[PDB]
This record gives C-alpha cells, sequence and structure tokens, in this order.
C-alpha cells in the first residue's frame, strides 16, 4: 500500500483538504502536513480519522538534542509521492526560491525528485493571471513536479481529479 | 477622482510616510497600506485624517468565512495605482521572488501589470550599492514598475518628486 | 588584529558554534551574530567569555530614534571579513534571493564583496542533495563568496578546517 503524503498550504481551497485525505485514504497510507496559514482555512474534524496530522510544532516533538529523528527528514524518507493541494502561490513561490521554514518546505527543499510530487495550485484569478504564476510553475516543471491544472481561473482541482491523476500515474509505475 | 494606494515598508524612511499621504490627498482618493516592519518608523498620527490605514491583521476583519471579500484582492481592484514609497530591500526581494506572506505583497502578486506600480526605494547606501539592489530592480523594471530613484546614495525621493511623477504619469493618460 | 564576525544559522551544527568562536579569539576580535533558529541548537555558555553575541532583537537595543546607529550596517563596517558556519539551507536561499528579515540576512544584504565572506554549509544529506543546494551555491559563488565544503554528505566543514581556511586567506592579503 502506497505511502502518500498529503499537504495543503495557506489557500482558502484547504476547506477541503479533508475530504481530500478521505479520497486518498482507502487506496493509500495516507500522513497529512499542514502550514500555519492553512489552519485558517481547514476543519481538523473533516479529516479521516486515520489520518495523522503534522505541524510545524510536530518538528519539536520528533527532535529535542542531538542524534534524535529530525520529522521532515522521516516523512521525506517515508513518503512513495507528495501531494500539495492547495498549493498557495506564497508556498509556490518559496519552493521555487528553494526556501524552508516551516515542516512542509523543509519537506520539499529535502526532496528528492525521483520521488513524484504533484501540486495542485489554488488561488485567486488576480493572483493566477498575474506573471510570477508562470514563471513559478515553469521552474518547478523543470525539477520535475507535477502540474494539476486549477479549473477555469485558479480555482483548485477538485479532490476526484486530485487522487485519480495520482493514482493513474501510480498503477502505471 | 483617481484612486491611490500608498504603501509603506520597512525603511526609516516609512516616519516620511503621513506627508507623502498628504501630498496625494486633494488630488485623488488615499487609501494606505503598511507592513508589521513599517510601523516602526511611522506614526500614524501623523497621517491625513481621512485617510484609512490598512495591515495585516484587516485582512481578517474583512474575511471570515468562505464567500467574504478578500482585502487585498478588494484593494487591488479599488487600486487605479499603487505607489511603494519607500519600498525596503527585504520587500524588494519579496516582490523579485514573487513571494506573499501580508497584506502589501499580497496585493502585489495579485497586481495585473496593465496598472501602473511606482516604487521609492529608501535603504543604507551600503544596502544600496550591494549587487542584489540592481539585479531586483531589473526585474521590477522588466515587469513594468516604474522606479522613482532614490538621492544621492539609497534615501528614500523627496514626497513632491513622488506626488509629481505620478501625477504626470496619470494626467498623460 | 583582524575583525572577524562569526555567524551561525539554523542547523544543528551550531551545537559548535561556541568551540568555532575559541578558534578565532586568540589571533582575531570576534563578535558573534546568531538568528533565531540557530538558538534551538546553540548553547550560549560554549561561547568564549570575551565574545559578545548578537541577536535580531539587539538591532533595537542600538537604534531607537533617527539618527541612531543602526546594528547590522555598523557590524559590517566594522567587519573585515564575515564567516557564517553553520549556513542552513535556509539562509543559503534567503542570500540567493537577496532577502533581509534579520540581523545576520540584513548584515549580508548590505554586503560590500570587496571583502570576504565564507560560508560552512552544514545540512542533511537530503537537502545538500536536492537541486537547490548547487543552483544557490553556484549563485553565492558568482557574488564572490568562499564556499567551504561540507564533509561527505552535507555535515559542517570541522571548526579547524573553517578556521585554517580564514586565517590562511588572510595572511595571503
Ligand atoms: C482570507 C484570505 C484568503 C486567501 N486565499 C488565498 C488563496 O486562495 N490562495 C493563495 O494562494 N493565497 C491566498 N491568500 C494569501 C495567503 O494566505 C498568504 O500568501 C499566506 O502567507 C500563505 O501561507 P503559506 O503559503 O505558508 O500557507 C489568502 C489570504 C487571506 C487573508
Ligand atoms: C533601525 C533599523 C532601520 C532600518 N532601515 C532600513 C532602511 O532604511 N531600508 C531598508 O530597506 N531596510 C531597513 N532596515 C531593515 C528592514 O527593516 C528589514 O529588512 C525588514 O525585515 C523589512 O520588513 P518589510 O520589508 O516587510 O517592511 C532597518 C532595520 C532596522 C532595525
Ligand atoms: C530538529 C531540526 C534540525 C534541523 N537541522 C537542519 C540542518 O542541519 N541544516 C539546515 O539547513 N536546516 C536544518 N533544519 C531546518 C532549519 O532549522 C529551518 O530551515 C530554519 O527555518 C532555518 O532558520 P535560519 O536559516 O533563519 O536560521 C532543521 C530543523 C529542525 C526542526
Amino acid at each position: 500500500k502506497p505511502r502518500v503524503l498529503l499537504a495543503a498550504s495557506g489557500s482558502v481551497a484547504a476547506i477541503k483538504f479533508g475530504n481530500l485525505c478521505h479520497c486518498f485514504t482507502e487506496w493509500a497510507e495516507v500522513r497529512a502536513v499542514v502550514t500555519k496559514s492553512s489552519l485558517h482555512f481547514l476543519d481538523k474534524l473533516s479529516l479521516p480519522q486515520e489520518v495523522t496530522l503534522y505541524t510545524d510544532e510536530d518538528e519539536w516533538s520528533s527532535w529535542n538534542k542531538i542524534g534524535d529523528p529530525v520529522l521532515h527528514i522521516e516523512l521525506r524518507r517515508w513518503a512513495d509521492v507528495l501531494v500539495i493541494a492547495p498549493l498557495s502561490a506564497n508556498t509556490l513561490g518559496k519552493i521555487a526560491g528553494g526556501l524552508c521554514d516551516n515542516l512542509l518546505t523543509c519537506i520539499i527543499r529535502a526532496w528528492d525528485y525521483t520521488k513524484p510530487l504533484f501540486v495542485a495550485p489554488a488561488m485567486n484569478t488576480l493572483m493566477w493571471n498575474n506573471p510570477f504564476t508562470e514563471r513559478h510553475l515553469l521552474s518547478l516543471d523543470e525539477l520535475g513536479i507535477t502540474l494539476i491544472p486549477p479549473i477555469k481561473n485558479g480555482a483548485m482541482a477538485e479532490p476526484s481529479l486530485i487522487y485519480s491523476t495520482v493514482r493513474l500515474f501510480w498503477e502505471s509505475q
């Protein structure tokens, strides 16, 4: 059973993150990662009971002294695939900038692109049409990241599409 | 009467932001946006009484649940022009990076460059002469942003120049 | 006696920062700069008693009103050389992005590359092998920064090597 890491960043579409997790739970073992901002839009009670939710604070529950496991490193090794849905314009920019100041971006900055990484951008039309969207998505493409396009613009792809896109890929490999 | 959005970021020159707003109030309808760091140098009592000042917290006064208006989107649509004076080296870098973690940078990341956007950089000479200044300003130029050059170096352009530069442009269009 | 600014950013290797300072104290006048995250791994009591340690808060102890000295500017002028050991992946990215949101990155964003700046990256192997490492280090190289390579991968270079590398350079100039 594939290990799928699902992540949410600060887009209003994170309100659908619980449902997205539900779409993956039967087929895969699911763990969730959220940014602080995503918590403004996500209700934890909407998530499957079996899914462990990790936040920035969890980095310090795992590590306390030298030698201990570093959570972003353990999740990166554990995952067969990472799906960021929603991917906010800010996190999109931080990924393109190679920055890492929280659990999600640390996992990504430690990423080995031999492993599949999918993103479902979700942002207002004005940010979607702004020039940095095409610039950063182009950079993510070069890295090997797979874009699950928003719905026409910038609204997050539907959970069912995110799920079937990842499932079809896995079964083909 | 043109709608002018005036913004201040974390430079000591933000102490002059109130006066800058005063220069624009008769000619335009003015709204102000400040970053958290700019508040170290700006005195709110120096602003025109008629000017509404928006901060990061205001994003949450406008939005509470799905469907509500998102402040950075409403200000971006409302504005005929955006003027950032002072523009700090940090915000300059975030703009060039397509990042958005506060009200000001969210407005900019949602910007449609068909609308004029002027910047008045303000930083110590050492930061002004540092290589990233020319690199980021070059990127802003390509986007279509209009630079109001600092005074010789890196001291913010005088409010009167910022004002006449924006006014002359508007009247020509 | 050369003025050496030693800095630590958020890597576990910062636990060795006190010892690194000790390596430099006899030969140079040493001042230390730390990021907030580095404080998770550094024990202040491990530092030489004679070394003043500066943090982000110190920026506000030095400056209170217009005209006062700005600490990152004073340290940049004071230093003959800057050594960042450890350099985290995040600070590496912020340097390459020309960003400055804390004392360390403000000093760097104000840097005049005629003065030597050495970096000793320290990060988990997964981050070291990630594509942004080579990309950002390449950018730092172009600026004139001198890389003191990690030990095979990504573990920080030993303090003795960091010290002799800086000392040999100085004595040659
Ligand atoms: C009410 C509101 C709704 C937002 N909606 C979105 C959105 O749909 N997509 C997006 O990319 N950013 C959106 N933003 C801006 C992000 O929340 C902001 O850039 C944030 O810093 C991103 O944090 P993160 O990327 O670390 O999760 C919104 C902001 C607010 C206040
Ligand atoms: C006392 C002091 C004065 C500063 N003056 C300036 C300045 O004139 N210009 C600048 O670009 N940054 C200056 N900085 C650094 C910025 O305040 C810092 O990069 C900040 O993170 C920028 O925040 P913002 O861009 O989100 O407003 C100063 C810092 C301090 C502590
Ligand atoms: C327990 C733990 C250990 C970490 N070890 C490292 C490390 O060795 N190198 C690194 O580059 N980042 C490491 N990180 C991630 C950084 O601490 C993180 O990117 C941080 O935001 C960097 O802050 P700074 O660059 O402003 O100091 C670690 C994180 C945690 C929670």
